[PDB]
C-alpha cells in the first residue's frame, strides 16, 4: 500500500533538494549583504565573530 | 556647498542602517532555512563545516 | 457501463494518492515552519500543546 | 551604537510575528488538507495517530 508510505517515507530526494536550495537561497543572499556591508568597510573584526558566531548556532556546529 | 557634501560625505547613520538590515535580515532568512534542514536531520557536521567557511569566507574573517 | 463507473465508483489508486500527497506536503510546510521556530527558541511548552491539540482535532483524533 | 544592536539584538516583534505566521499559514494549510481526507474516509486511526507524532516530534513536544 503506497497510501501508508506516503505518510510514512522520509524525506525524497525531491524533498531533500528544495530544504537544501533554501539554506542555497539563503548563503547567496547573506553573501551579497555581507559583501556590501565588506566593500564599504563597514564590519570590525568583532562584528564579523558575531556573525560567524550567529552561524554556527544556527548549526548546532559546536567549534 | 551642502551639494558637494551629498557626493562626498561618508555613509550616513541612516544608510548605514539600512546596509547592516540587510545583513540581519539574510542573517534570519538563513537561520529559517538552517533550522529546517537540522529538523529533518539534513546537515552532517562536514557540511555545517562546509557552511560556515564559507560564512567566514564572505566575512573576511581569517579564523 | 463504464461512464456510471465513473460517477459511482470509489476513490481510485490515483485520487486517493493525490489527496494523501497533499497531506504530506503540508506536514512538511509545517515542519519547515516549527523548525525555524524551535530554532529561535519561539515555542513554549503550552504553545506546542496547542499546536499539538489544533492538529489532533483536525484529525479527528481523540487521544 | 544602533549598527551593532542591528546584529545582535534578538529577535523584533515583527521578525516574531512573522515567524509565528508561518507556522499558523502551515496549520490551516495541513488542516484544509487533513479536512479533506477525513471527509473522503482517508485516515485510519493509526494513520492519525502516525501524523500527530510526527508533529509532536515536529514540536520537540515530549508527551
Amino acid at each position: 500500500g503506497p497510501v501508508v508510505s506516503i505518510i510514512r517515507d522520509d524525506l525524497t530526494p525531491q524533498e531533500r533538494e528544495r530544504l537544501m536550495m533554501r539554506v542555497r537561497a539563503a548563503l547567496v543572499d547573506l553573501g551579497v549583504a555581507v559583501g556590501a556591508s565588506v566593500a564599504f568597510r563597514q564590519l570590525t573584526e568583532p562584528m564579523k565573530s558575531e556573525i560567524a558566531a550567529t552561524v554556527k548556532k544556527y548549526l548546532e556546529y559546536d567549534h
